C-alpha cells in the first residue's frame, strides 16, 4: 500500500529513510545513514509491489543508495530488499548488499552484507 | 566507464536489462528476465557512484525490479547490487538479494540470493 | 574460547544447537530445526578462531548441515557463518546460506540466505 | 557424482581445496587461498547430501575454513554453500561468506559475500 510505506522509517543503526511510495510502484526518497562513510542525505530510488496479496503477506520491496552526495563520494551502493508488514507496528524487514568499486583484484571482497529492521514512526 | 553504462546488456541467463544512466547518479530503464515468474519488460530505477575513483576501479551501482508488470504480479522484488567495469570487454558483475511477500511463517525463506555477470554481447 | 561456545544454544526460530568446542578449533555437534523439511537431528560440523583477539570482539566461526539423517532426506545444505560474543548474555550472531541441489536450470534460484541469532542456555 | 567429490579443486581466483568426502556425507580436507590474510593451508570440514536425488540434480554440500593456521590468524572464517555436478566437466558452484571478527561497533560491516567456481583443471 503506498501510504503505509510511506514516511519516515529509523533503524536499529539510528539511520534514517524518509520515503514516498508512488501509485506506480515507485519508491523515491533519501537517506540518512548512523554509520559508515557517509554525512548528510543521500538519495534513494526504489519500487514496491503496489498490488501484494490478502492476506497477512508482506508486500516486497526494494531501494538503492549511491553513496555519494555533494559533501561525500564513498564510491560504494547499498540495495536493500526485503518487505513491508504492516500493523499497529509496521516494519520493513531488510537484507542488503553494499559493493564497493574496486580493482578487478580486489573484487572478490567488494561485497558486504546484513540485515537492517525499519521501524516507522511518522508518514 | 560510467556513461558507458547506457545500453543493452544481456546476463548469462540470458536476460535483457536495458538501462540509461543519467549525469546525476540515476539509472532507469526496463529488465525482462529469461526466468521466473516473470514475461516481458518490467520498469527498474537504480543509482550508480557518477564520479567514480585513478585509479582503475569499477563503478558502483545498483537497481531494484518489482515483478509487477500488466502481464504478471509475482509479489517479490529484486535488487541487484555490483559495478561496471568499461573497457574493451565491458561488464557489469552482480550479486542480488531476490524477496518475496510471504506470511510470517515464511518469512525466514522469503530471500533467494544469486549473482549475475552482465556484457552488451 | 571453546568452554563459552561449547553449551545448548536456541535461535528465534526454536531451533536448537548442541555443540562442542575442541581445542584445535574444530566445532561438532547435532542442530534440531525449528522449519523446514527437517525432522529429528542433523550432524554439524565446523570451525572457530580457537585464539581469537583482547578485546571485545567477537570469536568468528562457521558450521555446516546437510539436511539428510535416518528419517529425512531434504537434499540441501546450510552453512553458517558468524561470531560469537560472549559475556553474561552470550549470543552467536549469523547469516546463514541454504543451498538445495537443483537441475542446471534451477540454479540460479538454489540459494536463500537469512540470518541468526543464537542464544546460550546451557553449556 | 558425490565420491566424485573428493579430489584437489581449483577455483577462478587459483585458491586449491582438496577434499575427501566420507560415505556418511562428511567432507575433511586443506584449503590454500590465492588471496587475503592467509598463507599455506587451513583446515576445513564440511558435509554434504550422500544421498542426492533421478533425477539430474547436483549434490548440495558446504564446508568451513577458520583462518587460523601455524602461520596465520586472521581472525575470521569462511562458509561456502553450493552443490557438486559431475560429468565430463565437473565443477562445484558456490556462494561463500566470510566473517570476521568485529567489536559491536563494527559488526554491521563484519561479513563480506561472493561466489567461487571450482573445476579439478
Ligand atoms: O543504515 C545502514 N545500514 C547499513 N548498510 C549500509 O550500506 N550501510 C549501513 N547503514
Ligand atoms: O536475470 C535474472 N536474474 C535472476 N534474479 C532474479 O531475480 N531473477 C532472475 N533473472
Ligand atoms: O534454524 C533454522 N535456521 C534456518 N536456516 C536453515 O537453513 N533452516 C532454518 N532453520
Ligand atoms: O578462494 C577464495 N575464495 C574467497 N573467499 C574467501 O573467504 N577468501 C577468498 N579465497
Amino acid at each position: 500500500a503506498e501510504a503505509g510505506i510511506t514516511g519516515t522509517w529509523y533503524n536499529q543503526l539510528g539511520s534514517t529513510f524518509i520515503v514516498t511510495a508512488g501509485a506506480d510502484g515507485a519508491l523515491t526518497g533519501t537517506y540518512e545513514s548512523a554509520v559508515g562513510n557517509a554525512e548528510s542525505r543521500y538519495v534513494l530510488t526504489g519500487r514496491y509491489d503496489s498490488a501484494p496479496a490478502t492476506d497477512g503477506s508482506g508486500t516486497a520491496l526494494g531501494w538503492t543508495v549511491a553513496w555519494k552526495n555533494n559533501y561525500r563520494n564513498a564510491h560504494s551502493a547499498t540495495t536493500w530488499s526485503g518487505q513491508y508488514v504492516g500493523g499497529a507496528e509496521a516494519r520493513i524487514n531488510t537484507q542488503w548488499l553494499l559493493t564497493s568499486g574496486t580493482t578487478e583484484a580486489n573484487a572478490w571482497k567488494s561485497t558486504l552484507v546484513g540485515h537492517d529492521t525499519f521501524t516507522k514512526v511518522k508518514p
